[PDB]
């Protein structure tokens, strides 16, 4: 094979077609502004690619299969090493003054009038809240949040008749509230009840089913109380085998929710720049991961009768 | 305008033609390889958009009005960034375990963009473009033409080579003195081997015969007369005719750094999936020349106005 | 010289004191913290060291002679630089999941208690809006805005008996506005022209606004300026004769100033992400101006045009 | 706590001497090199720290427990996150000039960093000396990856037998594309690819020669066992089985370690050279047993049923 046939370099380097030069008179930094735009769409797609990959392994059952938690966690941490290149390929735009854009900005019609289609499709994938076909069915489709929710409300050790996680977890933070209780009853001890009202206020808040119902209609939660529970199933018994890759899932999750708001960040400081002067899907996750209960209080499993800890299912 | 249409995305985003997929089994990290050899071969595209038009202004003769000093200096810089991003891009090669291209390995080479940019900067149909390429002239010969007219060489004028050897010379008897009086001593002894040593080097700066003699065996680039006008721009860095100058030689050789640090991320991918070349050596070897401030020829205002005086 | 005796590795590697090994069970990833936030100090320190040298050379007088604009602008590149790295730091805080600093938080008493006396330190020198005296002293003392501001206001080509910029300007700008109407009335009464006549409108405010000396004063009061008239028109003739020497070294460095603050922001922004991901969750722009004047829509053939026989200013340096 | 008693800013803040500013007359980018290279060795007693408590969990059999395989993986990969960030922070010491470098060049006389020594050491790179005993005599990183991998599971003849069922499926893949090659008719394509066939066939059967490892070993060329070898080999074909999955993320850790080591290793030296005018691969098995061609379908299948071993773990 050619290397240019193989790549359709025919096609990819025969896309350059400058508007100074076209209407009117040649702008040299226009080149870099269509080449960096050309640069970005290449890795969106990429992005959708491994995006769409993933979310079929869950939609059609394979994630089940623990053999393909290596292959999910894997291309999950390539959508963030790909995202944080896209970071970086925003200091090549930096070397295009301001004044070197009002040159070409002439013959770029209305600003609010260009909007990437790939962009939209990918936020669309992950769950954020004929190219309208495409954006249809990335909108009506099951986005990664979904996909994610109704794993997660799979996770071993929930079940009521069985391991009772939040069943266990809520007595042993009641039982160990009322230690705390009694020990800061036997200046300092007026503060620390304070502390303690409020601490215990925030840990059984967790148990309260309605007020994360309610929090789900207002945009403040994603996934569902079930699937929330087996998130923080997966936090506590993270060094437990059948939790180690999930638990390196769920924070490929949130690298990527960190990295497309850094990614958003760096957007529109430059688009402020040049023009002149929430969006967290796995909000869950983060929220999850802040809160305040001592490793002693998290249920004691028992190797002899929970052996769904360190058996993996196919 | 249409963004898709302004950036023709029914070229860009309809050109990836999976091999595995056409010639049997779909393996899906082959659309990794080609859309990280086509973000490769765009960034090329702009180097050699960038490096072209710096190389337009020295040729076409622009370079001599020193008001485009400022886009010459920007837009190497501009190629060092897109550079610097291209070292970084190696890491989303890495995200592909080498068992994992060997599924894809079966059914699958040279850039001829990479070959038009080396010889362009002055590495030592597709045919036509390699001909032009190797025979038109490249950014070190460009560059080697502008320093041979750099100010203050003139002999019947600041003398600058003249001045220098003297003061070097001077200085060195001055050191020769200053060691041969010091206490005979471990000490002593030692550093008349390293005053020998550095006089040898200092000195050869002066061996015009020596130069040419190195640039036929490949060990140098500039001629005689551009490697002075560059150790004068070094030297006289601060006065303001040299500053955005010396910052055009700065990025000649962040040029050399990135593209050969480039190199070597290439070839240990290579070596991975598969199982010197300096063109500005000349600025890399003026940069290490141990020359004390206090021996530098000092520049009078009143006489030599062409230290902060420019010309178009 | 001993490695370790020249660098003073006795202080600087026997600082490391886990507070949870201290006061109870060692935690591991405590030293992380420790390492991090001393490798950001000796950063911070730093970028003090460059900054109070650049505002020295401004506020003694050395920027006058402009043979000490390479240092200016090579140091204010500097300063980008190792704050290009301390963002790219943040990745190894991510290192540390929430659930293992939940482990030593216990023994890092009230987050709402801890302050970066350097980082403070930092942002009055630039000129955000015992070691209290340190303190006292960087709000007191010329920050590098009020130095920038001073210099600005002494760029060649402002004084009105000379090349007289913001005079000129104006007339062109008033004169090349009149052709433009001019040109849009005798356009057909159309859906085209009649959209055209409210985009000149717009733009005949905006670009007439940079001559209304009283909304600038204005705007300073409210905080959304920060240069004086004069340093305001000192940039915007940088600006303009960016390719002129005299103008080259000085545009770099309004470019290095305004990437600073790009980079202070996205530190802040950065750091606030990191602060809500551990504890659960243009103000700051000290150039703002230099960041608006890159934002002004004048057509490069309405810049008042210079004559190498007259204006020697232009390619003639000074010491 | 007040924040700067906690870091010891009275400590880290005031250990910056310039040798120009005390012999003479203050040279100002000295002060750069001071906190670049205090920075450099901030980072190396970090790494150093994830290091240890690595080293630490194999030595004393924590790492026996697999609960704590995603605390080995997570440090390693901890370790690489601060190299790449002193990769990047070669970018500050480009920002002084090589001319500046010569103002403040003689007031510095040759230097050694006993923590990067340490370092080289502790991973298994062939008062302040009895650390440095410690770091030569102790078990590097190296032989403790070694005995671990000398342990994986399948290995067992009377078990699994992954090398005896892995050596029969190469030799009679090979003898398939042997007869497959001479089949077809006598052309350039044939008369190559038979090259193509004796060099692939030697390379393959050579991994089942445990006397020529040996030798290679001696010669320094190999550093894992055989029986290493043959784990970590385990480890790569089966890496998708769940028992695998986060050991072969401690292997691809390993080696990430060992290209960023010589990554750094080359700025480094293009630095010193810049300022003053798979030898160290220590995982060199774990990047050669990475560049193997064996086809999928010779792999041994795994049986459910039986090989209970690939889905179960052990504490
Ligand atoms: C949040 C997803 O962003 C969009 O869908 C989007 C968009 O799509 C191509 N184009 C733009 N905006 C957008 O919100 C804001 C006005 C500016 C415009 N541009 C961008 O930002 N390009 C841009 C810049 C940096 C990085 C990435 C992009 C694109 C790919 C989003 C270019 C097209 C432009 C700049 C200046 C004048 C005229 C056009
Ligand atoms: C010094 C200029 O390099 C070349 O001209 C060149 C080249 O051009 C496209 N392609 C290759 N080599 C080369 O020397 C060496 C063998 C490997 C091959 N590949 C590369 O390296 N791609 C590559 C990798 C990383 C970064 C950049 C490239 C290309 C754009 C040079 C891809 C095509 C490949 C990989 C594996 C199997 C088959 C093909
Ligand atoms: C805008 C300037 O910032 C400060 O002056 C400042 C500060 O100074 C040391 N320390 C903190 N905050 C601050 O606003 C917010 C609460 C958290 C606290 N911490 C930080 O952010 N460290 C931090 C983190 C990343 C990068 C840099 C820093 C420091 C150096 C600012 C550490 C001390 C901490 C974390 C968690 C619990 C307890 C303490
Ligand atoms: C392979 C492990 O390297 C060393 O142990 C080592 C060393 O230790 C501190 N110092 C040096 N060399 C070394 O081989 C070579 C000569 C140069 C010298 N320097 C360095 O490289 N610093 C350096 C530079 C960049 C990154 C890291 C370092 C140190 C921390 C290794 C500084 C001390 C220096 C520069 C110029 C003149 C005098 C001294
Ligand atoms: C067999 C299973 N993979 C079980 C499962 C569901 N959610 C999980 C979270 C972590 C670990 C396992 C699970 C499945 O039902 O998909
Ligand atoms: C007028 C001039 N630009 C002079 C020139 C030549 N080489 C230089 C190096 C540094 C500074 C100036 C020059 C020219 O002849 O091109
Ligand atoms: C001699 C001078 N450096 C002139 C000056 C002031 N501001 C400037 C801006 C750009 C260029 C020059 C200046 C001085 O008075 O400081
Ligand atoms: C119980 C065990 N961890 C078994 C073991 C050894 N090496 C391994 C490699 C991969 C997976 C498991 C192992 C041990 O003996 O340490």
């Amino acid at each position: 094979l050619i290397y240019g046939n193989y790549l359709h370099l025919e096609k990819v380097l025969n896309a350059q077609e400058l508007q100074s030069e076209t209407k009117g008179n040649k702008i040299h930094d226009e080149h870099l502004f269509i080449i960096t735009h050309q640069a970005y769409e290449l890795w969106f797609k990429q992005i959708l690619w491994e995006l769409d990959s993933v979310r079929e392994i869950f939609q059609n059952g394979h994630v089940r299969d623990e053999r393909n938690m290596l292959k999910v966690v894997s291309r999950m941490h390539r959508v963030s090493v790909i995202l944080k290149l896209l970071v970086q390929q925003f200091s090549i735009l930096e070397t295009m003054t301001a004044l070197d854009f009002n040159d070409f900005r002439e013959y770029l019609s209305p600003a609010s009038g260009f909007q990437s289609l790939q962009f939209r499709l990918l936020e669309n994938k992950i769950g954020v809240l004929e190219e309208n076909e495409l954006l249809l069915k990335s909108e009506q489709e099951k986005t990664l949040l979904e996909l994610v929710e109704a794993w997660l409300e799979r996770t071993p050790g929930l079940e009521p008749h069985g391991f009772n996680f939040w069943g266990k977890l809520e007595k042993n933070i009641t039982r160990g509230l009322e230690e705390e209780f009694i020990r800061i009853q036997a200046e300092e001890k007026e503060e620390q009840v304070a502390e303690f009202q409020k601490q215990k206020e925030v840990l059984l808040s967790l148990f309260d089913e309605k007020r994360h119902e309610h929090l789900l209609s207002k945009g403040e939660r994603r996934l569902s109380y079930r699937a929330l529970q087996g998130a923080l199933m997966i936090y506590f018994y993270r060094e437990e085998p059948r939790f180690q890759v999930p638990f390196q899932l769920l924070t490929s999750l949130m690298d990527i929710d960190s990295l497309m708001t850094k990614w958003r960040y760096n957007h529109v400081c430059m688009v402020h720049r040049m023009l002149g002067s929430r969006y967290k899907v796995f909000v869950d996750l983060f929220n999850l991961s802040t809160y305040l209960i001592p490793r002693h209080w998290i249920p004691k499993m028992n190797p002899t009768i929970h052996k769904f800890l360190y058996t993996a299912e196919y």
